[PDB]
This record gives structure tokens, C-alpha cells and sequence, in this order.
């Protein structure tokens, strides 16, 4: 029903996520990793790229500084404290992963509501069609992309039924067919499997 999805990160191997909505993969506009994720240190960019939003930096000079300050601000928090967090916190790593189907860049964030041990340690965020993502995106200014017609993503995530849009060669497909097509492409390209 769902899918495991591998996002390529330059020079650092793969970031694995699990999603129940592989059909929304063209709508993934960012990734969120657990702050303790083993790849975070390698992903940290030398400088903030020009597309960095000042709400993503913690006010720090560099990705490394933002990451180590964030890690310290959350080190004491319990694991339910983190996962049910009503406040959205996080920082940008500077890094971009490759969308395994569309090939587009996906900025990589860390945030304490993602935890090691309770899942893959990374999620793919589709704010257009996942309310939790919509709220996190809303506080930081992350992009919000509609890929399922039928709602209004400027106001809230659309979790209902509709056909695919803004999804290249998936355009017009039913959600159930798009789920399979994305899974089969991942399998064929060695970038995931059904789960």
C-alpha cells in the first residue's frame, strides 16, 4: 500500500523515507531529518546558499553553526516532547536531495519532531497534501505545491480524492494508479520498493 523511497544526497549516499502517499512525490518540497541523523554532518554545506531563508538559519553564520546550536537547544527534550511538539522548530542544513522520480532539488532540514528509532529517521514533506507538513511549512515559509486537484492549498492541505496535476507524465492519473507508478519507477531505478 505504502512505499519506501530513497532520496539521493550528493556524496553522502541515500536518505530513506516511508510514505503512505507515493503518488504525491512530485509535491515533495523539502525533507526533514532527525537532528541526530548520521548523514547530517556530511550534508552540512560550507556556506548558506542564496536560496536560504533567514527563518531557516537560527541567525547563525553557517550551516554547521546552526546545526550544532539547534542540537544543543533540544538535547534535553524527551522523545514524546519532541514528537508531539506543538511548536515547529528546525534549521536548514544547506543541502539538497534529488527527488528520485522528478529529479528536482529538495532542501534538507533537521527538526526535533523527527526521531531516530521510531521510523526511518527522515520524512518527505508534501505540505500541499499533509496537514502536519502544511503547518510546518507555514511557520518557515517552505514551498507548497498542489499535485492533487480538488482542494485549495493556499488555505490548508488537501487530503481528499482527485487526479494528479503538476506531476509531469503522471498528470491526469487517479491516486491509486499514481501510487503504483511511483513505486514501479523506484523499483526499476533501484530507489525504493513497496512497503
Amino acid at each position: 500500500q505504502g512505499a519506501s523511497v530513497l532520496f539521493g544526497a550528493p556524496g553522502a549516499g541515500d536518505i530513506e523515507v516511508f510514505t503512505t502517499r507515493p503518488d504525491t512525490l512530485f509535491g515533495a518540497t523539502y525533507m526533514v531529518l532527525a537532528p541526530e541523523h548520521p548523514l547530517v554532518d556530511q550534508l552540512a554545506a560550507d556556506v548558506w546558499p542564496q536560496d536560504t531563508d533567514p527563518r531557516w538559519t537560527g541567525g547563525q553564520d553557517s550551516p554547521r553553526a546552526a546545526i550544532e546550536q539547534y542540537r544543543r537547544s533540544i538535547a534535553a527534550k524527551s522523545d514524546l516532547e519532541r514528537q508531539e511538539n506543538k511548536e515547529k522548530t528546525g534549521v536548514f542544513t544547506g543541502a539538497y536531495a534529488t527527488n528520485p522520480v522528478s529529479g528536482k532539488p529538495v532542501p534538507v532540514f533537521i527538526a526535533d519532531y523527527v526521531l531516530l528509532g521510531y521510523g526511518t529517521g527522515a520524512i518527505m514533506a508534501v505540505p500541499g497534501h499533509d496537514q502536519r507538513d502544511w503547518d510546518f511549512a507555514n511557520t518557515f515559509g517552505l514551498p507548497v505545491q498542489e499535485v492533487i486537484s480538488g482542494g485549495d492549498v493556499t488555505k490548508a492541505a488537501y487530503t481528499g480524492d482527485g487526479v494528479l496535476v503538476n506531476s509531469d507524465y503522471l498528470d491526469g492519473l487517479d491516486i491509486e494508479a499514481a501510487k503504483v507508478e511511483v513505486t514501479r519507477r523506484l523499483v526499476k531505478d533501484g530507489r525504493g520498493e513497496s512497503r
